[PDB]
């Protein structure tokens, strides 16, 4: 068709980006991460035991208050790199940026405190392909496309650096927003259909890693840039960063002096300065500052792979092109 549509996002502390969707009649509202690294939609269920504290603190979908609910009840387990959610399939009308779709989604009944007690979002809207969808459930974007309303088979992500009288982020469904990028889009083709993943031909500090070529997943649902444990260990040894439990840190004074990190993607060199990857919460030598780069071990067939999360998308406005199986990058502004 001709419609373009946007979802306004909230930026919590540069680590979580999420927007609002409505589910049911009348619409029950949820905060959701829009995630190119997965393909399922889930929100917490009212049938979630309150022994899960995460279900006490998030919005719960109540099927009993929706006149448009359609039962399914097939068990669903979604295993992310950092935690599992479990529950069952349901169908209802999901409203996202003024588009209503009939969507099968997971009602989560099992929701661990880690990491979900630390989540400002309630659930996830997977923006990946049907190939990676658990239960072979049609993803929301595939459903929006079937309706023939959008101007193009594309969606774009803007993640703001600032988090205070400004929008935290934006997703354009059906195009991109020229107000949030500049210069030309650089288009990189995907390795295959089914995964938002591209060939990376080197990771540079100041090339040390990925010299013989590796995979880079473009994961809007992730906070950080992640690599494999051994990839990250060598990167951090080169940065002089100390390994902690869940993050890598430097002494806050050393922060500004940290070298640039480059990702060789599609023939061009995508460079992040220390300002882009260090949480400069201080300049004290008595204080430690977290890096926005950690380890994530992703098993076959998706991994081993690097993941380009919010750290990367903050600098680079990202267009996801389902029609041509490619990703466009442009300088965010
Ligand atoms: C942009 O803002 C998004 C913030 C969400 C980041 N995050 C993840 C997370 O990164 N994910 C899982 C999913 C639930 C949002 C990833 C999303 N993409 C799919 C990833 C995955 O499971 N993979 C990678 C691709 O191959 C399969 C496994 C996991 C886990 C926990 C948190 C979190 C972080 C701070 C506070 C509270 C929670
Ligand atoms: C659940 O959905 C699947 C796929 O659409 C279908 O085969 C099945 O009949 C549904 N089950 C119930 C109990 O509605």
């Amino acid at each position: 068709g001709n419609t373009t549509s946007s979802v306004i996002l909230t930026n919590y502390m540069d680590t979580q980006y999420y927007g609002e969707i409505g589910i049911g009649t009348p619409p029950q509202t949820f905060k959701v991460v829009f995630d190119t690294g997965s393909s399922n939609v889930w929100v917490p269920s009212s049938k979630c035991s309150r022994l899960y504290t995460a279900c006490v603190y998030h919005k719960l979908f109540d099927a009993s208050d929706s006149s448009s609910y359609k039962h399914n009840g097939t068990e669903l387990t979604l295993r992310y790199s950092t935690g599992t959610v479990s529950g069952f399939l349901s169908q209802d009308i999901i409203t996202v940026g003024g588009i209503t779709v009939t969507q099968m989604f997971g009602e989560v009944t099992e929701m661990p405190a880690l990491p979900f007690m630390l989540a400002e979002f309630d659930g996830v809207v997977g923006m990946g392909f049907i190939e990676q969808a658990i239960g072979r459930v049609t993803p929301i974007f595939d459903n929006i496309i079937s309706q023939g309303v959008l101007k193009e088979d594309v969606f774009s992500f803007y993640y703001n650096r600032d988090s205070s009288q400004s929008l935290g982020g934006q997703i354009v469904l059906g195009g991109s927003d020229p107000q949030h990028y500049e210069g030309n889009f650089h288009y990189i083709n995907l390795i295959k259909t089914g995964v938002w993943q591209i060939q990376m031909k080197g990771v540079s500090v100041g090339t040390l890693l990925c010299e013989d070529g590796c995979l880079a997943l473009v994961d809007t649902g992730a906070s950080y840039i992640s690599g494999s444990t051994s990839s990250i260990e060598k990167l951090m040894e080169a940065l002089g960063a100390k390994k902690r439990l869940f993050d890598y840190v430097v002494k806050c004074n050393e922060g500004p002096t940290l070298p640039d990190i480059s990702f060789h993607l599609g023939g061009k060199e995508y460079t992040l300065t220390s300002a882009d990857y260090v949480f400069q919460e201080s300049y004290s030598s008595k204080k430690l500052c977290t890096l926005a780069i950690h380890a994530m071990d992703i098993p076959p067939p998706t991994g081993p792979t690097w993941a380009l999360g919010a750290t990367f998308i903050r600098k680079f406005y990202t267009e996801f092109d389902r029609r041509n199986n490619r990703i466009g990058f442009a300088l965010a502004r």
